[PDB]
């Protein structure tokens, strides 16, 4: 079916520190909206959450339709066959985020258990001192080089605390175990406006929303 | 005033290979459209004339309004302050394109004066030997580091005859001599969503068209 | 002690395609040499072993002296405090690899753990369909950030079959636990020089050796 | 003839503020060294003179030779076929500068005429607020991917004030009218190691010195 709950065990490392943190969300498939709440299993995280706003779950695009119909990410949890997602992540200050993102399905429920890993940010640098302020609207941008495989890219900037964009260049791989429809191959390339939001009061505990929406005309 | 017509001389080199081209154009500064009409001033282009479809007019946004008022490319043609455009194209193959556009306005007439510089394409890859068949549609993401200054960014495709996509990443910056407007610098980033068409029978004479449309939510 | 001997253990995926070897080597701490030779635990590679090579012991870069003394690396062992190594890698087609490489020290033993992701390779492209025949002679770029921060960073090419190079982009951190020396902080850039060779007659047993030479000046 | 003696015309701009400046200089062929005294033509340089010195004559390889002849540069004027240079650089910051190298020979003398244009350098940057101290010490990566084009990379660094690097991201274009020789194109990847000294008490005049040192080899 189309998903209604999910949970997420998000864990790495910044800066050679392990974080760890588990929580469950909920979604609404007709409209690629998705709301999650998570904690941290140990302390606080040593860096900006908003860091993870991407992670957190764009990742459970199994919520986003198509515009006129299933998206990829749909049909390949519809009769269990999935996708893996792989990402890298180039920050302006030189530092880099990777991360692996997979699932299991278990009818309307998804279990995702991402895996982080960020390195060389500066101890005096917005994310290591939590002077990220939001992260800002996106389009992302889908091409599909083969029937198995979605190469999706964008440029993802934060607002900080002294009034200047953090700025990274993001590129993903969605690689699928069986062909994505013929349907979803015609129309290229495919864009996602992305929203998110972030409320937390300590660096422990999140509520995270998004909304998506896939267009590919105006 | 708003712009009714244009002409664009465009020249520079690929390959270290001079080109050279003439031509003259029309749009509606209420709809983000274009048309331009070019011709080799030597012999037919000894490249894909695709190639050059970014530099033509996106080469003319003072057609282009924004959602709520003038775009500041409008704005910064009505006093006459004017912009310059900067910018660099990095292809998947290792060549890569420079290039400067600059103008100059007789009440609703621009004259545009675009150097274009491209090395590195390979004899045997789809430039040189004309496989390029169309740019695809782009979503260009806008942000204004300063108030003088527009960052645009792009990831930019062309369909091939042989069915894959040929790639580029594509910087811009935007400088203008007096500040962009508050109601501009208050809404970022701002999307813009392009659409082009390319006509020519002969590497010799070209027939290009444009929409573009800005938005900043869905 | 200074390193003897080492063993791997190297999986991850290519593809969404999960592989796993393991294998045993030596090398000379005085000189900056390694020999390796794996085998798959499964069945052969399906792609090219060459695309590992770069994560093969560069991999053990405490057998890398400095010209002056220890390398960072080296030191961090001799007390095991140790370090961490992520990297980063953009290949010319779009494909990327991400990897982590960890340690645990037995006296003059070393054990890693090195988790390789790939993905984006296309099927007719050189890494599956086994084009590359060698991996350039190369100079990596070290800086240092901060006291526990190693920025490594090349470009990597291989020679092909069809007669061009395939190349990437090579972003590495080293982190370390505990701060690194002053002679060696005092002393960038630190370029290496590699060299590497793999023999192979099958895809499923790789024999690998390198030679590493560090020179902060001619 | 191999050159002795040299003058640059170099100018662009810089976020949209031209710049202008004349020199002269010599150098010694066998041994890839250089010296280069220049003066602007109006006032002072309104950036770090620091930006111009990767510009500056590497800007004249002509007096580089290869470890075992002449280098595809100094062939290249001993027939005065020549060759031309394109470059573009992506800093850190976001800025970017674009430029192009020309050349005309008269015996032993060459004329250089070079275009550097950059923008979206920040206000409060290290280029606009004179924080740069030095070039760091380079490797530059060569590889050839025809017979006409050299492929020129490296990762560039500035110390500063703020006790930081500032980096950069390289890539050039070499593109020749002739064919470099089979002994330049057999030895693959060729590797540069570059000094530069830059000494001013004023921005309007500058003294500029290299050497640079060709190895494929340690």
């Amino acid at each position: 079916p189309l998903p209604k709950t999910h949970e997420l065990h998000i864990f790495g490392s910044f800066n050679g520190v392990k974080f760890d943190m588990v929580g469950e969300g909920t979604g609404n498939p007709n409209e690629g909206s998705e709301e999650l709440k998570l904690k941290s299993t140990n302390g606080p995280l040593k860096f900006s959450p908003y860091i993870l706003v991407p992670h957190l779950g764009y990742g459970f695009n199994q919520y986003l339709p198509f515009p006129d119909g299933m998206s990829p990410f749909q049909a390949a949890m519809q009769d269990e066959s999935g996708y893996q997602v792989h990402r890298t992540l180039q920050y302006e200050d030189g530092a880099f985020v990777t991360a692996n993102l997979r699932y299991t399905y278990e009818g309307s429920h998804i279990k995702g258990e991402f895996q982080v890993i960020g390195t060389g940010f500066p101890p005096d640098g917005p994310v290591m001192t939590n002077k990220l302020t939001a992260l800002d609207w996106s389009v992302v941008k889908f091409v599909y080089p083969n029937d198995k495989t979605i190469l999706s890219t964008f440029d993802k900037t934060y607002t900080t605390t002294d009034g200047k964009r953090y700025q990274c260049t993001f590129r993903e791989n969605n690689t699928f175990a069986k062909p994505m429809a013929a349907d979803i191959l015609q129309k290229q390339p495919m864009f996602i406006f992305h929203k998110t939001e972030l409320q937390h009061s300590n660096n422990a505990e999140l509520t995270f929303k998004e909304k998506q929406t896939a267009f590919s005309d105006m």
